[PDB]
């Protein structure tokens, strides 16, 4: 089998993207962030807190006749940005652009932090990081990509997100008319539970290509792209005016500026991400001092190559018994 659906960013800065999602019967499509460094599909639904829902879709496991509360577990995850959620646990029937899991674990939110609540538009995630990292207690439970591999045609996902355009998720092949040259595949150690690799360098604008060993995690639930402070620096030493704000919380940059771009290796391929990509606005409104796509991962302990980086390449998570990561241009 496969699946095939597009992912459409949230707003006019691809703060995230959301994919639609078919749960229970009849089907309940509610759009979900699917997050590649986290192992938990999560839902508001009709058991969230009433003051903690502000405009999300939710679900309703009692008018599904195919949920099936999963007795005694309990789910509960904190984020690298400090939002959370936690709840109980249903299995029920899950579609994703026509591939279609029966018993998948649906973690239904009875709190939510503020940050959850106060975006509409997202109405929970799906995780596709390894089931190893998966919050449900005292049973773990496995993603929705890990229940539905061996019956996909090739045990793979790919990620191909838009810049400010909608974007694709596949699952179970690879569209070999979605990316411009060759794949160029690395290794991967989940040790960790993530998609985490090793980049061979990076070069800024038109810079010299640097040699140096950068290890971090594909991650399409996280927006921006988080790298050693030395890189960090590098890159907006090359932007009139760009600092570091400790009151903002990062790199930021008159908005007059032309943004240069920003190189990443892959074995010997090279993926640039455009100038314009590392963009992201004002810092408040009518403000023109801008917040800047490349913040230091100093403090985070591991180096993110979130969207920023993932969306300028088609990106294949590849789940074979020895997991691998490939990288195409596009």
């Amino acid at each position: 089998s496969t699946g095939s659906a597009t992912t459409t960013p949230i707003d006019s800065l691809d703060d995230a993207y959301i994919t639609p999602v078919q749960i229970g019967t009849p089907a309940q499509t509610l759009n979900l962030d699917f997050d590649t460094g986290s192992s938990d599909l999560w839902v508001f639904s009709s058991e969230t807190t009433a003051s903690e829902v502000d405009g999300q879709t939710i679900y309703t496991p009692s008018k599904s006749t195919t949920a099936k509360l999963l007795s005694g577990a309990t789910w509960s995850i904190s984020y690298g940005d400090g939002s959370s959620s936690s709840g109980d646990v249903y299995t029920d029937t899950v579609s994703v652009g026509g591939l279609t899991v029966t018993g998948q674990a649906v973690e239904s939110a009875k709190k939510v932090s503020s940050s959850f609540t106060e975006d509409s538009t997202i109405d929970g995630l799906l995780g596709l990081a390894f089931s190893t990292l998966n919050t449900v207690s005292p049973t773990q439970q496995k993603t929705f990509f890990d229940n539905a591999k061996a019956s996909l045609d090739s045990p793979v996902f790919t990620a191909d997100l838009g810049y400010h355009a909608p974007g694709t998720y596949n699952f179970g092949f690879i569209d070999t008319t979605a990316y411009t040259g060759s794949i160029t595949y690395t290794a991967v150690s989940t040790k960790q539970g993530f998609w985490e690799w090793t980049s061979t360098g990076y070069a800024v604008g038109s810079g010299t290509f640097k040699s140096t060993s950068i290890d971090g995690i594909a991650d399409t639930g996280t927006t921006l792209l988080y790298l050693p402070a030395t890189v960090v620096s590098a890159y907006w030493a090359q932007v009139s005016g760009a600092k570091s704000s400790s009151s903002v919380g990062g790199y930021v940059f008159p908005c007059s500026a032309t943004l240069p771009s920003f190189t990443f290796g892959v074995g010997s391929a090279r993926i640039v991400i455009p100038g314009d990509y590392i963009d992201f606005g004002p810092i408040s409104t009518g403000s023109s001092s801008c917040f800047g796509g490349i913040q230091s991962s100093a403090g985070i302990g591991i180096n993110i190559f979130g969207d920023v980086a993932l969306k300028a390449a088609f990106v294949v998570f590849n789940g074979a018994t020895t997991p691998t990561l490939g990288f195409a241009s596009k």
